[PDB]
């Protein structure tokens, strides 16, 4: 006779009763209290259901940040449906791929800034374009607009018994290979994530969070959109980051938190200097020194532990930053320890647990593990093999029990019989105090496929030779993993997106012979 | 392909890897680190499985507090079995009832203080006594002892795929009628409860909790045994409360928390005064003023909100104190608002939602709701009707959205066509500033079954008449709910257990004619 666990719908139904006059969401001139939000969600759900959307059905969002993203997630959630929050910077080929892959019943799109890509993509789909398209930033009466579609639904709550293990949020992720896959996050995934984040950040109903991170990425949901929603705080939306509008919203909405990277913080600070505008309610998590005393430094566990400075490990498929230095105290390893909804093992290629200090694939079980990728039957079977989710990230356990994240398992060398993970070698070299960064590649060898080569970037105030790098590796890693040679560079090549460009390293330094 | 949620077994498996040298449990001379505890749990699980215990099977604990209670819960949990932590003060009739009801495969019992009751109870069971009995506080080699049974198991983890919705902890509760029923708490119930409690109390791996509350009751598990376990802190066991031993453990184990009622606090303080023993690490939640500066006042949300002083509502069946003033800010209602794993509605007799201010039965859905009572098919069907758990507690929602707990729904008057809940009338009278407490009973009326009568206890420094009590009620409650007469008393009659004695009020004041 026992009932379901809590769903995202239950959260809104509770907030509308417990917090009748509190502001849930702000987006430009739109201000919605909990009951006004839940009413809109019910009307939206009514219209979605009238259009044939039910359990397991799919809605794709192709816009920037909006309060409507939260409405759509809640409304789909009340029907047991799911929303993909798409990457609004997709070019037409990638947008077409995602539309065909996800196969949505409904697409909610944005005109501003992306109408050209959208038009190109619909042209490409041709006779396969059978979804309903609704323009979110339309005139309010536009019959092909979101608001008109929503207004046509009734106030009644659908009141269905939705299983919270159902996917509700789908976020596309890219492998190093460039292959993209939609990670299925359930109600339970999001609630467990949000509950842990509320402990990490000391979040409560007085939190006012600026949704200045992209909602197509897990970061903004974890820190701090979903915990703010869960604890009945106020979510303030900005479409994307424009420093002046951000500053204005921080002040006008009295924000306590925001998702801001250091270059944005510096921009905000420069334009606020000697204006007298009060940013002191903002709890500075990232780059506290950059704020020049204008914000208050965060004293939550998130900041105190170093997690805010990157001391942790996670991925979309673990509902975000699931391992951190805020769990379990001081840590020799760079990532800390798993939080409450997760257990982690480091597994070798044979699926056996690695010894302390031995590098292997980070694998996980627990409430924060995603439900799999959408439409990836073979990949899912492989990646959930033996009842563990395989992250494709390489790590090790330290003697104190903490974890170190080394890099990906998807780069591998094979030198004669020996599999070698460059990430392990890179991390070893990067411990040398003269080294700022190191990239490891494989170069062809006619007798045993590949030799190991390191491309090393020194700190400006340091010097070290090829031989000294090689000897540094001797006591730390297996002999066959050491670089045969070392090239020095001023900096590594990087992609337009800021990631390491291994194709470029391979082209420059004679890389080849990979498995 | 997606996996299970987190189980209690996963918690111990993670802690043994992440916290290899930290102390998990202390009980007299026993000190167990996380790996030593998980090893014992694996040996215990091996022996339990060898004896035929598997999914859905049942172990009854008839002892006082022990580290072995945590071991048994974990070991049963790894098999998908459940442990009833019995009321060690049961007299033989109640002990026999519980044994026959719960029908355990194994009974782990305690000689000290209760051997006579146990012997009487086994005599009564006669030829129906077919369970294995293991003495927990035996000589270590006793072949009918717990330690010998455990030592015979192997170190291998059973490594089963246990559904965490499975009951793992069973706690007996008593209705006002005196009927006793075992509430089924799942792994998920306990973990969700523990996660919320860790936010409430700011619990982490440095917490050191003294298990000085009874483990047969939900209080000690919620505040703070289970969150301490979840966050990898140290649980220190005391068999029962003896002020001097408690004081010694608080100091020697450097406890940060304990489950202590005010009379016990005052006893500890009296015996610590001018000894110089340092109690300053203890975070005083209850009765902070009674500590005379010897402990540090708790600054967590639990204390700051008033929850620690009783501003909240819960029951075993909601995994404890599930509604509190720490959730959602200031509250007009005495109980506050529901925490994250719960939604609450106040429902009238017809199952429709009550208006703001109208008294009705507190009903719940969500992750913290129990799985039902053991062996109560008809009661469970009735109490989970319409997909809500019915608490049998009477409450109302206030205009600000908070909740007030009024009393039980199991006391009811029926005066002609009108159902009247005395708890509603009592709460109304108790708002009068002259009134310390009020009890309401029904007295026979030959024309319409019952009239309402109030028994009122005044504050010592106040005076108020019968008529003034009646007129106080006029604008606050329906006319037919007002007392027809008021008797004044120096204090209410109470049972040996400290609860109100309505049988005694009925006998003294002419009560009768109940539905
Ligand atoms: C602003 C960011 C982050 C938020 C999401 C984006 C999409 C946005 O425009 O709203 C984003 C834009 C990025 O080009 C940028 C800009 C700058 C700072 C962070 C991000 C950096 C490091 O060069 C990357
Ligand atoms: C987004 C995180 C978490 C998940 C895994 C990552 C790889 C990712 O990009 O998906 C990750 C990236 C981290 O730089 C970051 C960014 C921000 C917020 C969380 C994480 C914080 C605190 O500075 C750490
Ligand atoms: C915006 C992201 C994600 C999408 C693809 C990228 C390439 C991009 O610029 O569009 C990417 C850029 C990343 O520096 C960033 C920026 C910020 C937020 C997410 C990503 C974070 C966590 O620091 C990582
Ligand atoms: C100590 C308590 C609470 C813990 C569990 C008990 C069983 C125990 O002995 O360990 C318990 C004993 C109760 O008679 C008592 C004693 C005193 C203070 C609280 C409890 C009060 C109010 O008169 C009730
Ligand atoms: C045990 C609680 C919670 C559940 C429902 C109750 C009725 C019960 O006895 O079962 C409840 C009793 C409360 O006096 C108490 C006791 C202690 C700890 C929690 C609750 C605290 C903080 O002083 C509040
Ligand atoms: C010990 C309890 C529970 C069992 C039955 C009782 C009668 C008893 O004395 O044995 C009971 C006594 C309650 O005052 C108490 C004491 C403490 C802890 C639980 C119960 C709490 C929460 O303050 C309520
Ligand atoms: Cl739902
Ligand atoms: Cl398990």
């Amino acid at each position: 006779n026992a009932l379901q666990h809590t769903t995202i719908g239950d959260v809104l139904r509770e907030h509308r009763r417990s917090h009748p006059g509190r502001t849930a969401l702000v987006d430009g001139p739109v201000r919605l209290t909990w009951p006004e939000l839940d009413d809109r969600v019910n009307r939206l759900a009514g219209s979605l259901a009238a259009s044939g959307i039910g359990r397991g059905d799919r809605i794709m969002w192709l816009g920037q940040n909006s309060f409507r993203v939260y409405e759509l997630i809640a409304a789909a959630g009340k029907l047991g449906a799911m929303v993909c929050v798409g990457y609004w910077r997709w070019a037409p080929p990638e947008m077409e791929f995602a539309l065909r892959d996800f196969d949505p019943h409904l697409v909610v799109w944005q005109h501003q800034e992306i109408h050209e890509t959208v038009a190109r993509t619909r042209e490409a789909l041709g006779s396969d374009d059978t979804a309903r398209w609704l323009r979110h930033d339309s005139a309010p009466q536009d019959p092909d607009g979101y608001e008109a579609f929503l207004a046509a639904g009734g106030l009644a709550d659908p009141d269905l018994d939705i299983d919270p293990d159902s996917p509700v949020l789908v976020l596309y992720t890219a492998a190093m290979s460039g292959r993209q896959c939609g990670s299925l996050l359930s109600h339970t995934n999001l609630i467990a994530m949000a509950t842990a984040a509320a402990w990490l950040g000391d979040i409560d109903h007085t939190t006012a969070f600026l949704n200045s991170g992209p909602m197509f990425h897990i970061g903004n949901h974890q820190f701090w959109g979903m915990p703010t929603l869960l604890m009945a705080g106020k979510n303030v939306i900005v479409r994307r980051v424009v420093a002046e509008e951000v500053r204005d919203l921080l002040v006008a909405e009295e924000c306590t938190h925001a998702f801001l990277m250091p270059p944005t913080v510096a921009e905000i600070v420069r334009l606020n200097r000697d204006t007298g505008h009060d940013l002191s309610r903002l709890r500075a998590t990232v780059a506290p020194h950059l704020w020049e005393g204008m914000a208050t430094t965060d004293t939550s566990r998130f900041t105190r532990s170093g997690a805010a400075a990157g001391r942790g490990y996670g991925q979309t498929e673990l509902s975000g930053f699931a391992v951190t230095a805020a769990y379990g105290g001081p840590a020799a390893g760079n990532a800390g320890r798993p939080g409450p909804g997760l257990t982690v093992r480091v597994l070798d290629t044979a699926g056996r647990e690695c010894a302390v200090g031995e590098a292997g694939e980070i694998c996980a079980r627990g409430t924060v593990v995603h439900r799999g990728y959408w439409n990836r039957d073979e990949v899912n079977a492989h990646r959930f093999r033996s009842g563990w989710w395989h992250t494709t990230d390489l790590g090790r356990r330290e003697p104190d029990g903490s974890l170190t994240f080394l890099g990906t398992t998807t780069r591998m060398l094979k030198s004669a019989a020996e599999n070698i993970f460059p990430a392990e070698v890179e991390n070893c070299i990067e411990q040398h105090p003269a080294v700022r960064e190191a990239a490891v590649i494989g170069v062809p060898n006619t007798r045993w496929a590949q030799d190991v080569k390191a491309v090393v970037v020194l700190e400006p105030d340091a010097g070290v030779s090829e031989q000294e790098i090689i000897d540094h590796c001797r006591p730390r890693i297996a002999s066959y993993k050491k670089p045969k040679s070392v090239a020095f560079a001023a900096a590594l090549p990087r992609t337009v997106s800021g990631a390491r460009d291994y194709d470029a390293l391979d082209k420059e330094y004679g890389g080849g012979g990979y498995p």
